């Protein structure tokens, strides 16, 4: 039933990574090498140095700096670009651990938990996979839409962009003015199409490892209300878990890095650019900044569900019952549990540990930073 | 004897848990489904509809600002009354959870503790929660009376306010400023005598909870002094702790996290508005000062107690007859030690852990970001 | 041999402790119970209660602010006697565990361990405590002398207050100023000489600690490489140690607390009145500014020295010989290490954990407000 | 093969650390006691008290302040300086530990890992050390090269100084400061060289203590996979991982607290130079910016690496068939894992254990505090 579905799903988002412009690898539904065809392999090559030109049109005009007051101006639009840039190579250089993630996440079937709680799980992993999907999507087209088509209706020369960029021509006539607006019209939409695809996969891996966990631990206690064989399962099943996010740790550190620093930076040059400085500009200012917030808030809530779904496997199968049991059990289960001691967790490139306490700590001296620099000055 | 005063006492708490206008769930002494009566629910949705419309007064007062010098006067009033907001819809999305709570509470005797520990038990915690209940009960009552009585008085218009607050008409007039001061004065009352219960109440979790584990840690010395019951008896008391202390991180994050937020800033305000700037205030704003950070100081110290007596439960049992119990009894200590080693924490929405050390922290920032904030500027 | 001078040095501990004034307690060598005499009661009830009539004077006289900028001048005098206060009650608040740990320093020989590391054991701590307690001794000695004498030879009225402080004659004229001069200088002494007196009592204490488990910890090895009693003995000394720890941190928590923050504000009102206004002054504000560093780092770094002892004992008896043991041997070390596991540590109120981790941290917050509330003002 | 070109190179390591003027100690291919030669030591003796005149001329170069705004142009330059002093008195109070840390790192060959992985271990350890060696070893050359050569080649007196420093004779006249500028020039090439070698030498045992890390969970895989011998060599290739990182804690702790406190005061003096006083200038202060930045990277990435690498060493043996082998492996392998779960961390004198963690927080601090001191002032 809806199993076929969430495989549908699942589909659909090798489907939008593929139209984003990444690097194609196999997808669990390709049984004849489509995933090296010519097409995709040119649209992808054609797509990134579309990226790469513009980042660096965007990068050489900040380092063409005009004054200190636009500069800041520059740095958001620039800060964008730049975690696209890196994103692109991070997929390109790690892509057989991905196709590796996709495998993994097409079947990953735990043995002996009960059916009432496995429709249950189907349900709401379909559910909330549903709504960070839909939600991260219009976040990511509307934020496109009012950053760049509203100057050019107040025209209907473009004079639309919303900080100058370096470029070979002068840009300043009205035939040059227009070409320019459509070429980064189309630029921005296949850049912002891609860190938000990177970012829909990594929740997407997050939502299936927590409740797999969680069937994990009801499958724990099934074995132990019931000798060999489902203790078994459930060890391999668990080491599976620790290498799915040894890998999903081991790709997303640099872009987790690069994200957070340039996330930052860019939302402190905003506030200093909305705050005492002077209608058209606060919609697409305030639009980013959620853009920026709940991203950044979607990935802290879900990287620390899967740790507390950990730490939740430690209390497993601690009942009177393992007190009657066997020596067996009672020792395979003081392994499970002093290996589920160490916390599984994500890192931005080891520098730190992404939890809702780093999001707090951030925030806490961001707000600082801003508040003083911005008052007391 | 005092056994049936403290069940007394534990309805007292669920009386006055109805008294301020929750919803009504059902008590362990009621067998005729009362619970669901006429008149507690008509009650009930009265004061929180009158709660909720009072708080959109005065959040709407707070969007149409005067200006910047008394919007901080406006945010400590509306602080307090968006606290009662949250707590009251906790109060009806849990409505079960609250009832499994006070189930537990009722009957907590853990089998094989000495009587003599047991009695001294009952003491100790009747003394301490009446401390705290008639502590806070007292603080609210006078935090309530001064900041709503005292100018009144001092006119017998009555312009008491301590700040405006938005209402359709205009309370200009002599008659309208009586109207709505009779009327802010019943709803601060019913306001003020909900968030008060809501910590009362989880005190008393606490107490309670704090008080089994040490009674738990006395019955493994006893049964390792002393063949299989007494360790499943253990474990099935320590599970329910666990599970316990679950349901009452369920319930109370939100409320714990929008508590520490509003009142940081509250309290910020207040020290804006009392250091610099111009005998009748000064009183009401050291009381709510001191309602703050007591209420704060019992919250943090009530929930690092509970930690503290778990970090001891895991060296309990350890002593030379340890060395000399058969393998059953050392493995099953040993298991009792390795799930004794996680922390039984609450925590506020997951951003931070309840502890003293979150106390000190953020009386070390919030001390820093006033003081420079004040005197640089 | 050194056996006894070391006895005679713990004897020497006791009795720097009755003169400084603090409430007389059974030593381990009083077998006629002379610590409940009348000579030595009266002369701690005189003392005490000299100290507090003069830190009383001191808080009014700061309570009587004559100038926020001899406020500051007043503070960190007060700040002194305020921790004189603290550590009086608690002396008297805890004066039968003081017996305890006095009866377990005198007598805590660990069956088993070679004699070899036990002479050397000896030598090491008969070393470090004269060290540290020599050099405690004359810090504080050349501190009153500084702080007392000098302002006094500067005249040979008297003149010598470095602030004043309130009493009920006006202390103005010539015959006044000399009598609150002597009795101020003889207060003085008595109150430096108390919390020298319980810093050193607490470092003797951690470093018989410390020796204890490293002794343990050889014992340990010891009885690997050579069936059921030897392990007794071990697990009967770490319990023992754990409960003497445990009674450490029972008494010293407020003291500790008290001390690091009155010594971090007197510290920075120190900064404030020597940074940028006006030859005499300067040699007693940088001795006073020596004395509460060294006293901090002393007190830091025998405090991180157990919590790293008890780490070390973590890995203790883990050799390939452990791999052909019995099971007994398997099981009990499996089960020292996991007690191992949890951190011997104090704490202040349960506020921080003093560690040098602490230290740097306090450091760093501190100079960071001095430096931004001195310079950018 | 390879394996004699890795005992070359780590003799190469030694030869460059006799040749920067250290205190020699036996090397692995010493059979006939050269290592207290008469030359050696004459050498040894000659450049440590060259290096020790030279630091007391600049420290008293500052004592003697000319002004505060040339005063922070000193602290860098004295700032190196120090670090290579403290560097020196270490290799001599340590000198035998030296010897056995590089027998233990002479011979290594953990017993029973595959072939296939010790020669990849052994080809990926000679890249990333030879990779390691020249890079410091360049920009430490380069770093000399700006900082003394090119301020003479201006002239071709000699003005050279980037800062000027304390001398017996005035360095004003013409033959002086020719004088002084070959002194001060030899001085600083035998200054510069003494850290870089250090450091190279720390980097050389991360990367072996990684390699054989990672060797050690092939072979425990290896085992688990295949009774009672190989777990014996596991075990105490594992305890004389833990004694040589014991070893290397011990000696480092002092020249790791003192590199990164004045190493971070040197970057904050050379950001406010650089800032806003006023073309000569700027390629030597980012190269010395460079240098200390790279430098510390480098340390706290192959510090972390251990300890990751340790955690990995926590999930060894960790599969189906742990649920089928022994109670003897299935308790080794549990004791094992209980041992790993401690973290091998290197500690700056015990006040920080050095990670990403702490470069973020102090970079974070740093930039802080750069910031505002420059920027609101």
């Amino acid at each position: 039933d809806d199993y076929i579905h969430l495989r549908k799903w699942i589909k659909r988002i090798g489907i939008i990574l593929r139209i984003s412009g990444h690097w194609p690898f196999r997808l669990p539904h390709e049984k004849r090498n489509q995933h090296k065809s010519k097409f995709r392999q040119v649209y992808s090559c054609l797509v990134i140095t579309l990226g790469f030109i513009t980042c660096s049109c965007y990068c050489i005009g900040l380092c063409l700096s005009e004054s200190i007051a636009q500069a800041l101006n520059n740095i958001t639009v620039t800060s964008y670009f730049l975690q696209s840039c890196v994103c692109y190579v991070s997929f390109i250089i790690n892509s057989r651990k991905l196709e590796t993630l996709f495998n993994y996440l097409f079947e990953n079937e735990v043995v002996g938990c009960p059916r009432g709680y496995k429709m249950s799980s189907i349900k709401t992993t379909l559910f909330r996979c549903k709504f960070v999907a839909f939600s991260l999507g219009i976040l990511s087209f509307f934020g496109w839409l009012m950053w760049t088509l509203l100057p050019l209706a107040v025209l209907v020369q473009t004079s639309l962009r919303f900080v100058e960029a370096w470029y070979p021509f002068d840009t300043t006539t009205s035939p040059m003015n227009e070409v320019i607006a459509i070429y980064e019209a189309v630029a921005m939409i296949f850049l912002i199409t891609a860190p938000m695809s990177s970012d829909i996969m990594f929740c997407v891996l997050m939502i299936f490892i927590v409740e797999h966990l969680k069937c994990l631990g009801m499958a724990i206690e099934c074995t132990l209300k019931g000798d060999a064989t489902s203790l078994c399962n459930i060890v391999d099943s668990h080491v599976k878990i620790y290498r799915t996010m040894e890998i999903v740790q081991s790709v997303y550190s640099s872009y987790f890095a690069t994200l957070f620093f340039t996330s930052c930076l860019a939302v402190c040059a905003l506030a200093y650019f909305l705050a005492a400085t002077s209608f058209t500009r606060v919609p697409g200012m305030v639009l980013y900044l959620m853009y920026i917030f709940l991203r950044i808030f979607l990935l802290c809530l879900l990287a620390t569900e899967v740790a507390e779904q950990g730490l939740n496997l430690c209390h497993a199968g601690y009942s009177s019952k393992l007190v009657l049991a066997s020596d067996h059990v009672r020792s395979t289960i003081q392994a499970i549990a002093t290996r589920a001691q160490i916390p599984l967790s994500i890192t931005g490139a080891r520098f730190f540990t992404v939890n809702l306490s780093f999001l707090a700590s951030m925030a806490g001296v961001m707000l600082t930073y801003f508040i003083v620099l911005l008052q007391v000055n």
